[PDB]
């Protein structure tokens, strides 16, 4: 499995060796944006990190995958609105040319090992569920053509947990990004659940579950679930209204996210789940038997075996509290041994 670290690219990085001693085996840089001149261009913000700073992390053997969107830009003319720079262009087909050739130039310019879809902005459904149109469709496209153009490209999406968390809704909220794994699960290296930042939302089981407690890793277990298992028409003689989501991703392709705190407890995300809930989580998943180092009381309905690993939002927080985020979790996240 995996360590991952989201790197500010507005903040001075942490060593490469400093990162490879803590256990981390994949950097997130954060963040490319969208130009609104060009539509499909990506603009990088990311002025703190250097080729050879991403050199540097490779000689520590570690993996480094350029993050798109994010929460929001501050430099003139761009946008991280997916949406938005879609439609400004002249055509579906010329934004996604323009997008990959834009995409291939940074990461041949960089020495990126692939792209992170952290769009949190823009991403709108259109058409159904099952056969998605509009802003879903071109994603697709997009990720499906570069995958199939370059095999080894490690190609990650980073969902809000509405995103992803059986519903009923399709919409730039709900259920997006579940509607677009559907579309683009044979050319993912994984999904990275976003644990904080969130209200509840449902399990496959109809409770809706949120980031608070953190006392228990029923929310990570059972958003993991919902992306491991079709969501039910049908519960205990209920109707759901659960849009029809088929699962086609393995367990290694599951990836929880958290924020990381500092030596301070402080955190860029709410609320800080400790590391011995995320080992239950991890734990949970791995067999599918409840007790104080796995499950609470919600249990999947299968064990899953090893997740695909754990990344943080993000790494000055982590070094601050002397990398206790990547050390605590690297012999369960990588090893698989969690308890």
């Amino acid at each position: 499995g995996r360590i991952i670290g989201y790197v500010p690219g507005w903040k001075t990085p942490p060593a490469a060796q400093e990162l490879a001693s803590a256990g981390y085996t994949h950097v997130m840089i954060a963040f490319g944006v969208f130009s609104t001149n060009t539509p499909g261009v990506i603009v990088p913000a990311f002025e703190t990190i250097t080729k050879e700073y991403i050199q540097s992390l490779h000689q520590a053997g570690i993996k480094v995958i350029l993050s798109l969107g994010g929460a929001l830009t501050s430099i003139p003319n761009t946008t991280v609105d997916f949406h938005q720079v879609l439609v400004a262009s002249s055509s579906p087909e010329a934004f996604k040319q323009t997008f990959i050739n834009s995409l291939k130039e940074l990461i041949s310019q960089y020495g990126f090992d692939g792209f992170d879809t952290d769009i949190e902005h823009g991403i709108n459904a259109s058409g159904s569920f099952s056969q998605p149109q509009g802003d879903i469709a071109v994603l697709a496209s997009i990720i499906n053509t570069m995958y199939s153009q370059n095999s080894s490209l490690l190609i990650t999406l980073t969902p809000q947990v509405a995103n992803i968390a059986a519903t009923s809704g399709f919409d730039q909220t709900w259920g997006n990004y579940a509607s677009l794994i559907m579309q683009t699960h044979q050319s993912l290296a994984w999904v990275g659940i976003q644990l904080y930042n969130t209200g509840c939302a449902f399990g496959i089981d109809q409770v809706c579950y949120g980031p608070t407690p953190t006392d228990t890793p029923d929310f990570s277990v059972a958003m993991a679930t919902d992306l491991l298992e079709n969501w039910p028409a049908t519960v205990n003689g209920r109707p759901t209204g659960f849009q029809p989501y088929i699962s086609y991703l393995r367990p290694s392709q599951i990836v929880i996210g958290y924020p990381s705190p500092n030596a301070s407890g402080g955190s860029d995300g709410s609320p800080v789940t400790p590391t011995t809930t995320i080992k239950r989580a991890i734990q949970c998943l791995k067999t599918a038997i409840a007790g104080n180092t796995s499950c609470g009381v919600y249990v999947p309905p299968r064990a899953y075996g090893n997740i695909g690993g754990v990344f943080n939002w993000e790494v000055t927080y982590d070094k601050n509290n002397q990398f206790k985020f990547a050390k605590e979790l690297k012999n369960c996240a990588i090893n698989g041994v969690c308890e």
